[PDB]
């Protein structure tokens, strides 16, 4: 039962969501729209920036914690920027699924979080054979 | 059967994979490690930058019976940056799952890709009730 | 039945051959001779430069049913330079056989043409065991 | 039984192979990749440079050799550079076969090594009749 | 079951490995190759620098297990430099076996930690009787 | 039956051993002990420098045994420096065993003489799983 997050600031192109029970937890979405004529037509490319923030205490008192020791804070941040013409949103969504998959391979079940790279990792395109 | 991608360039901190049948398709992973230790503690931060690129041709003219017609490409880019201490990797992974979930709500099954924001979207924390 | 090529320009040191049905196709041979004799010995060096050129049209758009369609060309160049004393021509020829063999391993039946290097490739000297 | 050669230096784009039993024998491969839009599309042209080196003593004590006379050294070098778009690697390989054939005609069984040119040599294109 | 170590920083001539669980544990290998000049001889010496590091905790107090660990790690370092021409590598390996043996006698089973130099120690050459 | 070596020069902190049959073969051990300062800790680090030397003859010519030997010996050197506090000597010994093992992998059975750095080498920590 993941806790509902309510937006606290709103923009035509920007909403920032912050947890009510833990204000410092935020998720923000900012959209950028520009007209680019790649092949004589103003393609409607869109640049969406999505940012997650959690304030993560890292006492790392190993062995044990005992009283309220002023929590010390660390910032856990994840930012994604998706850029693509609207006209091809369908394939852009396919790219998002594949990108998640590839990141998962290295970070979710690999050691990329632990700052390690597996040059043999099974990375794939969105295209099929 | 997603097509496998091969490392083309390689560095200890950074690898670029590419589709050998389509070189315009890349996935790159770049990691930077720094020790930003807090007072009376030790702290190592691991910033990982993950970038997906696809060169997509513009949507074919829809009202088309022309035999073969391919115009020029469309740049589709997705970048994720994950920043967090190694010590809390376990919870950082939980944040990644939640972040994907929240992006999916807006982008995957919402209208954020079309430049539209839903202020009633069900956004959630990684923490449970 | 490979098409015969004719000398078009000619010099004592250098000849250019071309396909009379396709002038964009050339093979040229240029030779320079110098006497770089070592102390208490005589030494003549023969540097030979061999260049192949083909102008190739870009791969036809693959998904094509258009009746006739040829776009512009692609420059394909191969240059070999052989440098060695005339006195040791016999072993220099052996080096040429081995060099061809080693290039073939990587390029002809390997992935070097695709920008890929195989560090386990079976590379060999002209000398025998 | 040609002697196996083990690479001693490695690069993302460069491996140098040197014989273990005769270090001064090397074969190196260096790849260069550039994007060129010949006809509005970034063709993936690749420039592979392949170099063979042998250190060839040339005492040329004719009639006879008798004791260890400090060997004197000559450098036998062969360099090939292959440049072509990846998209047409198939025909680029055909050009390599033809180039070898044409070089063989002049150098392997002609007198081009001996610094002589046969203007009547049977030179051919990769194209067929 | 000794913990595997991965290469965190890599160059053609230097790799640094670091343990996944504990980063401050490192092993690095750095090698430089240069041409050596001798009368009537041309060989290439290879210099290799090998460094092991551990941030070991201060040896623990006695009778008192603190509530939580507060070890003031010290830098434990071992550096080896091996210098010799690739030409005589076989005998250079024999020197390494013997050097290890001699160091063992003083340090591994002698007062190496104490630093006392037992002058009756059984030290031996790599040469045999 | 390795040849015994005797101490030709001795100080409280440095001994030099040299073979009876061949003097130019040396092994020296030099140790310095100093007080180390850590927060709430007083330990004494011991630095030991161990150097092996051989004046190996140039590798021999081929096919020709001169009337009398005229080898132009080269300096084959190996230096190890072990640094750590006497307090944690037990774990410092474990580091030495592991450092030897890791060097063996690259140098003893890898391209150590060649100087090539195999980036897939199985390097391990002294810590166990």
């Amino acid at each position: 039962a993941n806790k509902p997050m309510q937006p606290i600031t709103s923009t035509a192109n920007k909403i920032v969501w912050s947890d009510p029970t833990r204000l410092s937890t935020t998720f923000s979405a900012s959209l950028l729209r520009q007209r680019v004529k790649v092949g004589i037509a103003e393609l409607n490319n869109v640049s969406g920036q999505y940012v997650s923030v959690y304030k993560r205490p890292a006492p790392k008192p190993e062995g044990c914690a005992d009283a309220c020791v002023i929590m010390p804070n660390e910032n856990q941040s994840i930012r994604t920027v998706i850029s693509g013409s609207a006209e091809n949103l369908a394939t852009l969504k396919a790219e998002w699924e594949t990108h998640k998959r590839n990141v998962d391979t290295l970070f979710a079940s690999g050691n990329a979080g632990l700052g390690f790279l597996d040059p043999t990792a099974a990375i794939v395109s969105s295209d099929t054979t």
